[PDB]
């Protein structure tokens, strides 16, 4: 009986003003990087998971598992994790997302899912039957962890693999994308489904196109690069370039610091990236214009974030005009903020009014 709309209608719709390019910052200062360096890798430090908690993460796949067999047996049920559980983005307070799979398809009945769990001591037992991919919601009082699990979406679990991948190129990914995330969960701006903001999968698109879009690229685009797909275990070439030893290194043409990158990709879409014009695409690893895709008629287009799967998809979808302009402002205030190296003050936690 709450409203979670992050972005007040109060904000209006306008454009934010095109700033005098002269008067924004090009660059940090040799005193101003050197202290958020060690800033970023002290909060890096602290968003580490710990091994107790990926212990847990793994008991639970374990508990889950024996519990969907012996209730159904005979049907092959694994339990796989997947989303910050899977591509090394999570942090101990991170939720578990988990998907099933097995050939049973009466088993992608989510209900049935709750029932069992409910009876089985899960707590906050909850099903969504309506969305578009189905859920189970449970906590789970033994382990103290929040679980979100699906059956059969197998997606999921390939774009997981995709994420997981270019985590793994270059070493500054991790750091980089994991205190990006921090900040959109402090500044709550990573709610799709009750706030108006973006998924935490649209922000992880948006670093790596970014990285993509480097001069020199920190990031390949992985779904072009043709001669590094390995055969899966389907018998099918894999969609994107996964040969992780011949791709590791492909970034260390650029020379850039955590700090110029993290201050870079507040800039890049605070003032460089011309949000009307353009889609990012990480499966190009290039831009291309909302109109080559014919995304000027798409409702919600203020931001326009390929999903690499499925080019139809806009992963931005979830912003309308006045969310639009309250992430761009979030954006900008995040740059002004790692401008003059406050990292502490751009994470400032954001409460609702009341
Ligand atoms: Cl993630
Ligand atoms: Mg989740
Ligand atoms: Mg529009």
């Amino acid at each position: 009986p709450f409203s979670r709309r992050r972005m007040p209608y109060s904000l209006g719709t306008d454009k934010l003003e095109k700033v005098d390019p002269d008067k924004i910052k090009s660059k940090l200062s040799e005193d101003v990087e050197r202290k958020l360096e060690t800033d970023m890798r002290e909060l890096y430090d602290r968003l580490l998971p710990t091994e107790a908690i990926e212990v847990n993460r793994r008991e639970l796949v374990s508990k889950l598992e024996r519990l969907f067999n012996t209730e159904w047996p005979g049907h092959d049920i694994r339990v796989h994790l997947f989303g910050s559980s899977g591509n090394l983005l999570c942090s101990d307070d991170s939720d578990v997302d988990i998907c099933i799979t097995t050939p049973w398809r009466e088993l992608e009945s989510v209900c049935m899912i709750a029932e069992l769990l409910d009876r089985h001591g899960m707590e906050k037992v909850v099903c969504v039957s309506s969305a578009k991919v189905p859920i189970v919601k449970i906590w789970d009082p033994e382990l103290k962890l929040a679980c979100d699990m699906n059956v059969n979406n197998t997606l999921a679990l390939e774009n997981t693999r995709m994420v997981r991948t270019y985590v793994s190129i270059d070493d500054r990914v991790r750091p980089l994308a994991m205190i990006i995330k921090y900040w959109t969960r402090r500044r709550v701006v990573n709610d799709a489904a009750f706030g108006g903001t973006l998924s935490s999968y649209t922000w992880i698109c948006m670093i790596i196109a970014f990285l993509q879009l480097r001069d020199p690229p920190v990031l390949p685009a992985l779904h072009q690069q043709h001669d590094l797909k390995l055969v899966k275990q389907d018998g099918a070439l894999s969609d994107f370039a996964d040969d992780i030893p011949k791709l590791r290194g492909f970034g260390a043409k650029n020379k850039d610091s955590l700090a110029v990158l993290l201050f870079q990709f507040f800039r890049f879409y605070a003032h460089e990236f011309d949000y009307d014009k353009y889609t990012l695409s990480i499966r190009m690893g290039t831009l291309l214009t909302k109109a080559e895709k014919n995304w000027q008629y798409l409702v919600n287009n203020a931001l326009c974030v390929e999903e690499p799967f499925n080019d139809g998809r806009n992963l931005g979808n979830t912003a309308d005009e006045t969310s639009f302009r309250g992430l761009h402002m979030e954006l900008r205030r995040a740059f002004d903020l790692i401008a003059e190296g406050k990292l502490e003050e751009c994470c400032e936690q954001y409460v609702f009014p009341k």
